[PDB]
């Protein structure tokens, strides 16, 4: 089992730890959510699917620098909502294939009262995200450690 980002940085078998660059729409308006959408940006495959069975999980969530002061947020893992920061870890989702697919993460922030003006900073982090990935074979529990960072500022209107 290992991951990469979409521009190919790698973490191998056992884990370890990559940034992420991702674009943001650049104004965001109260009542609305500024989406970070993590399936187009990290993947992941099974190297031994034929005797194994890897389980993938958000085994936690943290919200950084703008992000946390000017948006109230939720994670979405696979389609299903959750607190973010996060206060537990999620289901966990069955890798099964060689071919790659997406660790199905996406980040909803939605401006709280006291957001007004540069929201997020580019080259800011917006959050620390941790893939952790167990198998159905033996006891590998390893954690996949993902920085993601904004490629440009968020402003939200005054
Ligand atoms: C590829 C591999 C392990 C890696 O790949 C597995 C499948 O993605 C993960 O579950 C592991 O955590 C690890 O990342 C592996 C495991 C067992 C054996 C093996 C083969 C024959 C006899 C004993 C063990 C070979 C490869």
């Amino acid at each position: 089992f290992a991951c990469k980002t979409a521009n190919g940085t790698a973490i191998p078998i056992g884990g370890g730890s990559a940034n992420v660059y991702v674009n943001l729409a650049p104004v965001v308006n109260v009542g609305q959510n500024l989406v970070v959408d993590l399936s187009t940006q990290i993947f992941c495959h099974n190297d031994y699917p034929e005797t194994i069975t890897d389980y993938v999980t958000l085994q936690r969530g943290s919200a950084y620098g703008g992000v946390l002061s000017n948006f109230s947020g939720t994670v979405k893992y696979s389609g299903s909502s959750y607190p973010f920061p996060t206060t537990s870890e999620t289901p966990r989702v069955v890798y099964n294939s060689r071919t790659d697919k997406p660790w199905p993460v996406a980040l909803y922030l939605t401006p709280v009262s006291s957001a007004g003006g540069v929201a997020i900073k580019a080259g800011s982090l917006i959050a620390v995200l941790i893939l952790r990935q167990t198998n159905n074979y033996n006891s590998d529990d390893f954690q996949f450690v993902w920085n993601i960072y904004a490629n440009n500022d968020v402003v939200v209107p005054t």
